């Protein structure tokens, strides 16, 4: 099938995300309702279950509502079954209407539907070419109290109906009881609780296990993509251990929740989308979209130094999901600022790199404070807005376009409130022109595209003012006016001679994992994959084709490796490097060093004998470690996904800028489990 296809279930590039609040959308069987204090059918109370559930779903997908829009792939919320309580937080009373409470995550939340229900999600939404992602939240359960064993459902676990323990009591050690975080450092956010959520110790085995037999469960349901909540807030080695429990039995493109604010860039979030195995959600693209064409807190400027920097800190920044806001932002509408704003903040998302994500209502023009405001029933299933129009227009590009889905980005003209980029990729070519000044057009001149020879229409149609470009020789733009307020989207197709890839997924995998290659120029006829330079043909190239080629990882040695194909004749592509192949099966295991000593500024990491340590090279060391909150200094700990069953060899090293200190003595050895955690605890040698 084509990269395009809707069985590509690693690559979401060329699909736009609809980000559905199950519970607001449309109740499409009132049966399964919750009721008393629980439920408000006119969805008053924001606080309360409103009806909202799959069967509704896929009722809208049916008359042609999301079809119709363009829209090929939808996130829902958490399906897994959340507490049955009803929270009174000060009077206020709430429910689990968000899915974000689990008690249970091998069963499914009634209000939304059975297990029958969410297959048929899945078979109705196939049947119409759209992708299915949920979300899940491993981090926690739901809000206890050690005190109040009372309160709510004491955070209790379930394992598909049988307990495994609550937060009170907690003598089995599911939990953690440290406190409650203040979002202060990484570490602290990490080990310590997120609010009055129980936070899961995923140092446990019981918890480790059963999480990870739990995503097996909805993998086999037939999903195809998982939005992990608060990433930001679990072990990065245990996630890492996750995400290779799920990309060597059914890979899936998953990307996190990796929350940042306005004007923060964390290295740490970067460092975790490029080695943990899954993408993150862009709160750096969707912060600044947001002071650029929301609040007007920066100019078309910091726009340019977003887009050129992002795509420099991430490895595959074609990966990351953008969006403008979601369920735990201000709806970005203004209830009353101009519409034109929300409009091109769409135009602008859906035509940059990555994976857009819409929320739902936005193409309604819905406004909305914080939680729960932001979150009130759809209030129509109208497609006449301009908005709904815009995405109708723009989004199938992804699909058509593969310099939209798969192209780098080049600004080409810019000044305060103007912003002309090119997105370009093989003998495709896009060029978007956005004015965010509302009251004073533009005088662009001395436009230079990579655009042939012609005349372009505005593939807007006009419906944002954007007008046809008339380009000359050496692809100069004759000079134009660009409207206030005006969008314009022009563009070039045609066939790709040269093999070109695009994107590959998943990014990490033992041998013997079959991975999905896309891009364009591939040819009809099998040619050769190699990783690094091991040359792999034949058999285990499962499938070849123009657009996608299928390939199983060689067993080579675990490692950092460069993707290049080659057609039949030959002919070398370009290189997709930061492919990793990991040395087996997973298992988080925890370092713990005793009397490590060290200088301010200078921190320890870990090194040893597998890749998955760095291979004794400092460079690629594991680290910083932590000495805060489950140890203190001088004792350092830390979470690390490393080969199950095997017997490594390590060292500890202290780290200032790139000056090395190495662990004396001989190296420490041990045998990784075969399967659950573990926690080795070593001293510092001298
Ligand atoms: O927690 C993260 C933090 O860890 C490391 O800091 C430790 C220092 O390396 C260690 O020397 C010690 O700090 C002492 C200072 O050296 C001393 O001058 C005086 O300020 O007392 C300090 C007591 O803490 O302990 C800290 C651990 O808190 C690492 O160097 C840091 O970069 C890192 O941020
Ligand atoms: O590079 C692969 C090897 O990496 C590791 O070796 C470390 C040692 O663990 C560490 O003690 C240090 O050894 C130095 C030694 O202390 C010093 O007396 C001598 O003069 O130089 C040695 C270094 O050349 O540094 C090395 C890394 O260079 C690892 O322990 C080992 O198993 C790997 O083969
Ligand atoms: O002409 C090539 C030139 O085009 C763009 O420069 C624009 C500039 O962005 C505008 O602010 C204004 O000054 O007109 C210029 C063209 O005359 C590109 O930004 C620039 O990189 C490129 O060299
Ligand atoms: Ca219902
Ligand atoms: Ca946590």
């Amino acid at each position: 099938a084509p990269d395009t296809s809707v069985s590509n279930k690693q690559n979401f590039s060329t699909d736009v995300i609809y980000q559905i609040f199950t519970d607001r959308f449309s109740d499409g069987n009132p049966a399964n309702n919750p009721t008393g204090a629980a439920f408000d059918g006119t969805c008053t109370n924001l606080r309360l279950y409103c009806g909202g559930d799959w069967q509704g779903i896929i009722n809208k997908i049916n008359d042609g509502y999301l079809t119709g829009m363009g829209v090929t792939a939808i996130w829902i919320s958490q399906p897994v079954e959340n507490i049955y309580s009803i929270i009174n937080y000060s009077g206020v009373n709430n429910t689990a209407y968000h899915g974000y409470w689990a008690r249970d995550f091998k069963k499914t939340n009634p209000a939304y539907g059975t297990i029958a229900d969410f297959q048929n999600l899945i078979a109705a939404a196939h049947a119409k070419n759209i992708k299915v992602i949920i979300d899940f939240a491993p981090n926690h359960t739901s809000p206890a109290s050690s005190d109040q064993p009372s309160f709510a459902e004491n955070g209790r676990l379930y394992d598909n109906g049988t307990l495994l323990g609550g937060y009170t009591n907690d003598t089995q050690n599911l939990f953690h009881h440290n406190g409650g975080t203040d979002f202060s450092t990484t570490e602290n956010g990490i080990y310590k609780g997120l609010y009055d959520l129980a936070d899961l110790n995923h140092n446990n085995s019981t918890v480790d296990v059963y999480l990870k037999d739990a995503i097996k469960m909805w993998l086999d349901l037939g999903i195809d993509g998982i939005r992990m909540d608060a990433v930001k807030h679990m072990p990065f080695g245990w996630q890492k251990s996750f995400m290779a429990a799920v990309n060597n039995y059914k890979p899936v493109f998953t990307f996190g929740e990796w929350f940042l604010g306005v004007n923060e860039v964390s290295p740490e979030n970067h460092k975790f989308a490029n080695e943990s195995g899954m993408s993150l959600l862009d709160f750096r693209f969707a912060q600044k979209v947001r002071q650029v064409f929301r609040d007007n807190t920066d100019n078309m400027y910091g726009l340019k130094a977003m887009l050129e920097g992002s795509a420099a800190d991430y490895a595959q920044v074609d990966d990351q999901v953008t969006f403008i806001d979601n369920h735990d932002m201000e709806r970005f509408h203004a209830s009353n600022a101009n519409r034109r704003k929300l409009e091109q903040a769409l135009a602008f998302t859906l035509t940059s790199r990555g994976v857009p994500a819409i929320y739902y209502g936005t193409e309604q023009y819905m406004s909305g404070g914080t939680d729960p405001d932001n979150r009130a029933r759809i209030p129509s299933f109208s497609t006449s807005t301009t908005a709904y129009q815009v995405i109708q227009k723009l989004a199938p590009l992804r699909k058509c376009n593969p310099a939209i889905a798969y192209g780098s980005t080049q600004e080409r003209w810019i000044n305060n409130d103007v912003l002309i980029y090119e997105r370009k990729f093989g003998s495709n070519v896009a060029v978007v022109a956005v004015n965010r000044n509302l009251n004073a057009p533009a005088s662009i001149s001395g436009l230079v595209t990579s655009l042939p020879q012609g005349s372009y229409n505005d593939v807007l149609g006009g419906l944002l003012n954007g007008n046809t470009l008339s380009v000359g020789s050496g692809g100069a733009a004759s000079n134009f006016t660009l409207a206030a307020g005006g969008t314009a989207v022009w563009q070039y197709t045609a066939a790709t001679a040269t093999p070109t890839i695009g994107h590959v997924g998943p990014m990490m995998a033992k041998p013997g994992v079959t991975i999905t290659i896309d891009g364009r120029g591939f040819g009809s006829s099998k040619g050769t994959v190699y990783f690094g330079t091991t040359a792999v043909s034949g058999a285990d190239i499962t499938s070849w084709e123009d657009t996608q080629i299928k390939v199983k990882i060689p067993a080579v040695a675990g490692g950092n490796y460069n993707i290049k194909v080659a057609n039949a004749a030959g002919t070398a592509s370009n290189v997709y490097d930061n492919f990793e192949v990991l040395s087996g099966d997973q298992v988080s295991v925890r370092f713990v060093v005793n009397n490590a000593t060290t200088a301010l500024g200078q921190n320890v990491y870990l090194t040893g004998s597998v890749s998955e340590l760095g291979n004794w090279d400092p460079a690629k060391a594991i680290g910083p470690m932590y000495n805060q909150v489950v140890y203190q200094y001088p004792n350092w700990y830390y979470d690390v996904s490393v080969p199950a069953g095997k017997t490594i060899e390590f060292k500890f090293l202290k780290k200032q800028g790139s000056t090395v200190t190495w662990e004396g003595g001989s190296n420490h050895t041990f045998t990784a489990p075969s399967s659950g955690t573990a926690t080795i605890n070593v001293n510092w040698q001298p």
